DNA sequence: GATCTACTAGTGATCTATGACTGATCTGTACATGAT
DNA sequence: ATCATGTACAGATCAGTCATAGATCACTAGTAGATC
């Protein structure tokens, strides 16, 4: 495909962090997204002065999709990325 | 009725598994050469 | 005139080598238990 990977570690650090992220050798992206979404939704309760709501999750979406009735609606996509400084995948 | 062996509690050293620094490798641009 | 080949330079990533926390090992006082 060009577009999608599959992604190993070489090494787990120690208890590291991404454990509880794993299926194997392999980091789950839907468990790391339902984390990120679940500390978002429990921050987003925590907001009294604005008026801020989580929207559903969208089919094919890597964010998590804010509401916000600034009077009017305004949409906010927080897209949960990972950062790698190794050079480019040879697709592109 | 006292002294040597088997076990428990307690302390502290020694050994054993993980993050940070340095050298080695890789990729590409600028330039010199050689071809039409 | 222009385009392919080889060298230096530059920056970045990757692979290989030391300080720190937890586990393990050694020794001693105190017991009980067995012997004289």
């Amino acid at each position: 495909t060009g577009a999608f990977y599959l992604v190993k570690f070489k090494r787990i650090p120690r208890g590291n962090p991404l454990s509880h992220f794993l299926e194997g050798e392999v980091l789950s992206a839907t468990k790391m997204l339902s984390k990120f979404r679940k500390i978002i939704k429990e921050e987003v309760k925590e907001i009294k002065d604005i008026d801020v709501s989580v929207e559903k999750e969208k089919p094919g979406s890597p964010a998590v999709t804010l509401l916000i009735r600034n009077p009017e609606e305004i949409s906010v996509d927080i897209i949960l990325a990972l950062e790698s400084k190794g050079s480019w995948p040879i697709s592109t």
